[PDB]
C-alpha cells in the first residue's frame, strides 16, 4: 500500500480506548519539540487539514527536564485553563532552549506576566484544584500509550505517527506527508 503499518505509522498492540482523537505529546526540554512548534508549526498544519469536528489535543510530559520539567507540565496545565496556550509557547520553548532564562518556576512565572496575565490570575490558576486534574490528564494519557519519547502523535487511540519513516530532504513536503498522515490515520 502506500500507507504502512510500521512505515509512516506504527500500530498500538494495546489500543487506548476513550481516548483523544488526535493526541499530541511534547516537552519545552524537546529538541524536536522546538523544530515542530517554531520551525514546522506541525500542530497548525495538521489543523488545516483534518475533517470538520475533530478535535486536536495537546499535552506536555514530565519524564524530561527533572524538576523544571514537571514544573513545565504544571504550567502547560495552567496555561490550557487559561486558554492562553498561544500567548506562552513560543516564549516557553525559546526560554528553555534559546536564551535559557528558564531555570525555576518563577521564571516560568515570570513569562506568562510578560504574556500578560496577571500575576494573581496565574497563581491562582496554578494551585487550583482544575490544574491538579488537568496535569493529573496528562499524566495518565502520556501513561495509557507507554510513553518514552517526544514529540509524539496518537490518532484515536490507535495509531502512533512515525516521522522516521518519511523524507526529511525537504521541510515543507515533511509536514504535508505527516499531515496527510493524520488525515488517513483519522478516516480509517
Amino acid at each position: 500500500a502506500q500507507y504502512e503499518d510500521g512505515k509512516q505509522y506504527t500500530t498500538l498492540e494495546k489500543p487506548v480506548a476513550g481516548a483523544p482523537q488526535v493526541l499530541e505529546f511534547f516537552s519545552f526540554f524537546c529538541p524536536h519539540c522546538y523544530q515542530f512548534e517554531e520551525v514546522l508549526h506541525i500542530s497548525d498544519n495538521v489543523k488545516k487539514k483534518l475533517p470538520e469536528g475533530v478535535k486536536m489535543t495537546k499535552y506536555h510530559v514530565n519524564f524530561m527536564g527533572g524538576d523544571l520539567g514537571k514544573d513545565l507540565t504544571q504550567a502547560w496545565a495552567v496555561a490550557m485553563a487559561l486558554g492562553v496556550e498561544d500567548k506562552v509557547t513560543v516564549p516557553l520553548f525559546e526560554g528553555v532552549q534559546k536564551t535559557q532564562t528558564i531555570r525555576s518556576a518563577s521564571d516560568i512565572r515570570d513569562v506568562f506576566i510578560n504574556a500578560g496575565i496577571k500575576g494573581e490570575e496565574y497563581d491562582a490558576a496554578w494551585n487550583s484544584f482544575v490544574v491538579k486534574s488537568l496535569v493529573a490528564q496528562q499524566e495518565k494519557a502520556a501513561a495509557d500509550v507507554q510513553l518514552r519519547g517526544v514529540p509524539a502523535m496518537f490518532v484515536n487511540g490507535k495509531y502512533q505517527l512515525n516521522p522516521q519513516g518519511m523524507d526529511t530532504s525537504n521541510m515543507d513536503v515533511f509536514v504535508q506527508q505527516y499531515a496527510d498522515t493524520v488525515k488517513y490515520l483519522s478516516e480509517k
